């Protein structure tokens, strides 16, 4: 069901897209959210999935944060993906503008290989803090199961591709 990547490797692939706008094209079997410890989708990639799900997501993680406690740094949890969705994968890379450990960027990536194929953000990129390009890297290099990226910025998107 994906259209239009660019494969980088044998597992990779990348876009520029809006992940709001493909989650509800493709209707993934899941898609990834770049949470915090919290799950207080404010902002950024989580912020903009929320309010697709008219703050349903948002229901649905105060509740899992009322029973369970926060998520670690690195870790994550599977909930509803509510219209965009079968699952939303809610996974915490670390964030440099809190002082995060860019180190756990790699534990983070590693959640995904728990899915046979998702559709996600670059983590700890954006409002995170951590070099994109960087970010990239980390996931060609951990992630084995088949992952396709969605960019939001153009001009990030080329460089990415350029660079690579
Ligand atoms: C509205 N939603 C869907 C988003 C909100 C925010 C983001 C988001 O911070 N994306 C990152 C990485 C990327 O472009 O994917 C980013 C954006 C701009 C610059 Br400049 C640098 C990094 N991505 C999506």
């Amino acid at each position: 069901s994906f259209s239009g990547y660019l494969k980088l490797t044998d597992n990779v692939y990348i876009k520029n897209a809006d992940i709001v706008e493909e989650a509800k094209k493709v209707k993934p079997t899941v898609v990834v959210n770049a949470a915090n410890v919290y799950l207080k989708h404010g902002g950024g990639v989580a912020g903009a999935l929320n309010k697709a799900t008219n703050n349903a997501m948002q229901v649905e993680s105060d509740d899992y944060i009322a029973t369970n406690g926060p998520l670690k740094v690195g870790g994550s949890c599977v909930l509803s993906g509510h219209n965009l969705a079968k699952h939303c994968l809610h996974v915490v890379g670390p964030n440099v503008n809190k002082g995060e450990d860019i180190q756990l960027l790699k534990s983070a990536y590693e959640n995904f290989n728990q899915h046979e194929v998702l559709l996600a953000p670059l983590l700890s990129a954006g409002i995170f803090g951590a070099d994109p390009i960087h970010s990239l890297r980390v996931c060609v290099d951990t992630v084995r199961t088949n992952v396709y990226l969605a960019v939001f910025d153009k001009n990030l998107y080329d460089k990415l591709v350029s660079s690579f």
